[PDB]
C-alpha cells in the first residue's frame, strides 16, 4: 500500500497473506470458514494462506492460523483482458474464529457501489513499484471513482493524495465499502498509486461464490 498508515494489530482481522516458501506474495480475505477471496492473477503451485498475521517477519502463534489449500476455483479469468480476477481457495480445515481471524461479509449479487463512496483497501504490499513489502499491514482510505474511468468488470477507486492506492503485493486483497468486500485487488497501471486502482466486482459473482461455498471439495477428478 502507498500513501497509507500503518495498521494496528487485529484492525483488518479477515485479512490473509498468502505465502510461497514462506515469502508473502498476495493477500486475500476470509469469507467463509473455509475459503479464502483472492485474486487469480496471484497464481502458484504450493502456496500457504496465513490469518491472523500482523508482522510478516514473527512468528505469532497465539494469534495466526496457518492453511494449506486444498483446492482452487474461478470462473472464466481471463489474464489477458484483466477480467473475471477471482480465486476461491478451500483452506484444508476451517479457520477458527477469534479475536484475530474473522470472516469478512459479501455484497450480494449486482449490489452497486456509488461513485464518490468511500472505502478502505489494507495489505502488505510495498510503498513503490519493485520496492519491499512492509512487514506490518497498513491501509488507505480511497473513494470509488466514476464509471467512465472504470470498465463493468471492476470497481475502481482514487485517492486525493498524488500516491495512494495498492502496489505489489497488495493482489488479492479486499476492498471494503460499507462493511463488504466489494472489490478484489487486481491492477493498477503506471506508478503505483497514480490512480485509478482496479478492484474486481465482487457482486457480480456472487451467486457463484455461493456456488462453491455450499459445494466444497476438490471437484471432478
Ligand atoms: C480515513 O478517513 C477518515 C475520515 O476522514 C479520517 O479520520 C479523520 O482524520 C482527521 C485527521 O486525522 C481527523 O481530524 C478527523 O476527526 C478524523 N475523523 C475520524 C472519523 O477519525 C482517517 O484519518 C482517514 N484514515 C487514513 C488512513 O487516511
Ligand atoms: C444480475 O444482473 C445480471 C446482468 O444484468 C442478470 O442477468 C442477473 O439475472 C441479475 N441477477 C439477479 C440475481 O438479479
Ligand atoms: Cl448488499
Amino acid at each position: 500500500i502507498v500513501g497509507g498508515r500503518k495498521a494496528r494489530p487485529r484492525q483488518f482481522p479477515f485479512l490473509a497473506s498468502i505465502q510461497n516458501q514462506g515469502r508473502h506474495f498476495c493477500g486475500g480475505a476470509l469469507i467463509h470458514a473455509r475459503f479464502v477471496m483472492t485474486a487469480a492473477s496471484c497464481f502458484p503451485g504450493v502456496s500457504t494462506v496465513v490469518l491472523g498475521a500482523y508482522d510478516l517477519r514473527r512468528r505469532e502463534r497465539q494469534s495466526r492460523q496457518t492453511f494449506s489449500i486444498s483446492s482452487m476455483s474461478e470462473n472464466g479469468y481471463d489474464p489477458q483482458q484483466n477480467l473475471n480476477d477471482l480465486m476461491l481457495l478451500q483452506l484444508d480445515r476451517e479457520a477458527n474464529l477469534t479475536s484475530s481471524v474473522t470472516i469478512l461479509p459479501l455484497p450480494l449479487q449486482n449490489a452497486t457501489v456509488e461513485a464518490g463512496t468511500r472505502c478502505q483497501v489494507a495489505g502488505w504490499g510495498s510503498q513503490r513499484s519493485g520496492g519491499r513489502l512492509s512487514r506490518f499491514p497498513r491501509f488507505v482510505n480511497v473513494t470509488v471513482t466514476p464509471e467512465d474511468q472504470c470498465r463493468p468488470n471492476n470497481v475502481c477507486t482514487g485517492v486525493l493524495t498524488r500516491r495512494g492506492g495498492i502496489c505489489n503485493g497488495d493482489g488479492g486483497t479486499p476492498l471494503v465499502c460499507e462493511g463488504l468486500a466489494h472489490g478484489v485487488a487486481s491492477f493498477s497501471l503506471g506508478p503505483c498509486g497514480r490512480g485509478p486502482d482496479f478492484f474486481t466486482r465482487v457482486a457480480l459473482f456472487r451467486d457463484w461464490i455461493d456456488g462453491v461455498l455450499n459445494n466444497p471439495g476438490p471437484g471432478p477428478a
